[PDB]
């Protein structure tokens, strides 16, 4: 499996890399999955996080604009950096970012939860090849849904601890039917948890856990029970 760290630029830098070490001891894979909250300790969190050995980092950009990210893409091409753009922009913003990163860089990031507006997002990034990811899932409706408009290009960001067995199954059913989707599971409840990988046995399985890494303690656990 693989573990994904969630936070934001403003995070402890200590605790996000006793975690990076942590899961590394166990050898899995861990990414950093970064909120560009400010920048210049966002690049500090990245430089640390590749130095406590990160297998890659995502950047949401958040409010960041084109001319924001043209100061330090050379430092984001420097530590590989995947951009996360986070659909408050318009469609020349967020051509503006794929232009400069590339397609295979770049990901469109939007709730499900919106409605004509995630649907206008989904046919441009579709049409410009970036990857398309849709959080806050919980239903098995909502994925296929963004499997119909994504297609491929589908990523599924799905809210286990507020998805009910059923959807939970045939959300897993789906990815493994696709396996081009990208699903990422988002934990917080140690049972939970555990109880996706017993799923995911039968249904489905690679797995890529999303956590957050406000406390230290709770995550190792968390980690833990994903074994």
């Amino acid at each position: 499996i693989e573990i994904v760290l969630a936070v934001s630029s403003s995070v402890d830098r200590k605790d996000v890399v006793d975690i990076i070490n942590y899961i590394n001891e166990k050898g899995i894979d861990v990414w950093l999955w970064l909120d560009a909250d400010k920048v210049e300790e966002a690049i500090e969190l990245i430089e640390e996080a590749v130095k406590a050995g990160v297998k890659g980092i995502v950047l949401r950009t958040k409010k960041l604009k084109l001319e924001d990210i043209k100061k330090i893409i050379d430092i984001l091409n420097k530590y590989g950096v995947h951009l996360l753009i986070d659909t408050e922009l318009e469609e020349e913003e967020i051509r503006a970012i794929v232009d400069l990163a590339g397609p295979e860089r770049t990901t469109i990031g939007l709730k499900y939860d919106l409605g004509e507006k995630r649907e206008r997002l989904i046919r441009t990034a579709v049409e410009l090849g970036v990857r398309v990811l849709l959080t806050d899932v919980t239903d098995r409706a909502q994925a296929a849904r963004g499997l119909a408009l994504a297609g491929d290009r589908l990523e599924l960001l799905l809210d286990v601890d507020r998805t009910a067995l059923a959807d939970l199954r045939a959300t897993l059913a789906l990815a493994a039917k696709n396996p081009k989707v990208g699903l990422y599971l988002r934990v917080s409840r140690v049972d939970l948890a555990a109880r996706v990988r017993a799923v995911a046995a039968e249904v489905a399985d690679r797995l890529a856990f999303v956590l957050d890494a406000k406390n230290a303690a709770e995550a190792k656990a968390l980690i833990d029970a994903l074994l």
